[PDB]
């Protein structure tokens, strides 16, 4: 049975700096105040914050992050999410540095329900270089899904109001989760978005601290002090030229609350990566994020792949996680008398399944991406450009020109702020 859903989604975009937790919390409440006073404010059903939203991102040592870590149900990030959830009767998701009872450290995202109860805690699964600085662990469960019970958000197709409840299958992916494993795995594995398609995920939530490519990431540059000093001067100039302090903008809020302004479809070029125009999204990254969700995108060639059975071996052969992942530290169908289970028929590679050219065809999914803005260490510029997307499953560019994705709205690359969109889509029950 087709069920129509309407979700009011609020994304908060922050520029947290290390050691400013109290200031960032104060700015967060300021943003939320301004949001409620907006001409077209409506109450959000879900509020999403970035990766390490209150603490800053670039920790260089375990000792440096220890003063900011918390248990998943204690401390500033949890208490903020609980108060938010209670005041707005919503789900609130926030990224934060976690410590467990055994003194292990993770990069996590906690989920609070409208009652102010913690219902889920997700840990980053693919780690970035920075996490290795401070002894961060990989999520031993790998990618995960969880239910979210939404009240009064759904209707049958012939009904005139959203008066029904719906439990959506959700998944959180934290920044690097979207990349090829360690940047070393084949690009076309699309591990995270494949997992979401495999498990029929409906609501994809991504707290991120994702870089604009103006950032200094070249390893030989980072470890040659002469080259590094020259590189840092380049970034300093880029910020100065924009009338910005080196850490980037804070406290000046771009609000897009309840409007329906969509983001224009644009291809990447040698200018779309430039850190200029702070109220406009980084379309190099928007296009790249969309590409990393390839399994959700319409692509003509899949009919040939299916007809030729070109991906059967890849589909049968793919494992739940990379074999060297923390996941297996958990345990050929064609050469066996074991039967083919349902789960195998749900598996995809490049968006293709054993039974359909395009498994996602005819389905809907919502992607909510909360990316931080600002800069750290004089080297690292975050891309901002938080946004909300709909994959509509409708029947082949690999970017925002592909009309099987809908760009429902983005914030700029450089300003703190918030975006609210009412998102309408369907699920099947």
């Amino acid at each position: 049975t087709k069920l129509l859903v309407s979700l009011k989604v609020l994304v908060i975009q922050l520029n947290p700096q290390i050691g400013q937790v109290d200031q960032t919390i104060k700015r967060t409440w300021s943003i939320l105040d301004k949001v409620t006073k907006s001409a077209t404010y409506v109450k959000p059903d879900i509020i999403l914050f970035p990766e390490f939203a209150l603490t800053g991102y670039s920790f260089h040592a375990r000792k440096d992050i220890l003063p900011y870590v918390t248990k998943k149900d204690e401390g500033p990030s949890f208490e903020l999410a609980k108060s938010i959830s209670e005041k707005f009767q919503c789900y609130t998701i926030i990224g934060y540095p976690e410590e467990d009872d055994e003194q292990k450290l993770y990069n996590s995202a906690l989920v609070v329900n409208p009652q102010g109860g913690q219902i889920f805690n997700y840990r980053k699964t693919f780690l970035y270089d920075t996490e290795m600085n401070w002894d961060c662990e990989e999520n031993p469960e790998g990618f995960q899904t969880f239910p979210m019970d939404f009240s009064k958000c759904a209707k049958l197709s012939n009904e005139d109001s959203y008066n029904r409840d719906v439990t959506l299958k959700a998944s959180i992916g934290i920044s690097m989760d979207l990349s090829p494993y360690k940047f070393m795995a084949p690009f076309n594995h699309f591990e995270f978005s494949s997992f979401c398609v495999d498990n029929n995920v409906e609501l994809i939530l991504c707290p991120m601290a994702w870089l604009n490519s103006t950032s200094i990431t070249d390893k030989q540059t980072l470890h040659n002090n002469s080259l590094l000093e020259a590189a840092k001067n380049k970034i300093a100039f880029a910020l100065k030229e924009q009338g910005l302090p080196l850490a980037g903008s804070q406290g000046i809020y771009q609000l897009k609350i309840g409007d329906s302004q969509r983001t224009p479809r644009v291809p990447s070029d040698d200018s779309t990566s430039e850190y200029k125009d702070m109220d406009e999204p980084d379309m190099s990254n928007v296009n790249y994020w969309i590409l990393r969700f390839f399994p959700f995108l319409y692509f003509k060639l899949r009919i040939n792949w299916f007809k030729n059975s070109s991906l059967i071996e890849s589909i049968l052969g793919k494992t739940r996680m990379p074999l060297d992942h923390e996941y297996y530290k958990k345990e050929d169908l064609l050469d066996s008398e074991e039967v083919i289970k349902d789960t195998v028929l749900e598996k995809t590679f490049l968006g293709t399944s054993l039974g359909q050219p395009w498994k996602f065809q005819g389905k809907n999914a919502i992607l909510v991406l909360a990316n931080r803005c600002g800069t750290e260490d004089g080297t690292t510029i975050f891309a901002g450009s938080s946004g909300i997307y709909k994959f509509n499953g409708k029947k082949s560019s690999l970017d925002s020109l592909n009309e099987s994705v809908e760009l429902l709205g983005n914030l700029g690359k450089g300003l703190e702020g918030a975006i609210l969109r009412e998102v309408q889509f369907e699920v099947f029950r």
